[PDB]
């Protein structure tokens, strides 16, 4: 029985970084993994071992799940910030703020009065998000 133990840990390796997305994870960081997952699927395609063949769907799986969650939750960033209404009060600032901060983008808090702040902080953190939806749907 030919057992394929060095690629096993491979994959196994890989598995545990993938878990560990979440949805303020870089997107740098979901192409990076999905690169590698498919490296992996190329590069054991001939290999009927049964047990390695399920460690291999088991990892797309879970790493479809992690990127089914982090484009949900930018959508969801997203629209919530393109909702709120007074954008220039100081709490709207800050929820435009921490609603991007939860998807991993950063956006400065203008907190200073300049007429405007608001809407500039929304248009700022929605191109990022968008930056961020179209690199992981390529």
């Amino acid at each position: 029985h030919h057992h394929y133990v060095e690629e096993k840990k491979e994959i196994d390796s890989l598995m545990e970084d993938v878990l560990a997305l979440v949805n303020d994870s870089s997107g740098g960081k979901f192409k990076d993994y999905k690169d590698k997952i498919n490296e992996l699927k190329e590069n054991l395609k001939d290999i009927g071992n049964a047990e390695l063949k399920e460690k291999l769907l088991n990892l797309q799986n879970s790493f479809q799940d992690k990127l089914a969650a982090k484009l949900a939750a930018l959508k969801a960033a997203k629209n919530t910030i393109e909702n709120i209404t007074d954008k220039d009060q100081d709490i709207s600032k800050r929820k435009i703020w921490s609603e991007a901060k939860l998807v991993g983008v950063t956006v400065p808090l203008l907190g200073s009065n300049t007429s405007g702040n608001g809407d500039k902080m929304s248009k700022n953190a929605v191109e990022q998000i968008d930056k961020v939806i179209k690199f992981l749907e390529e």
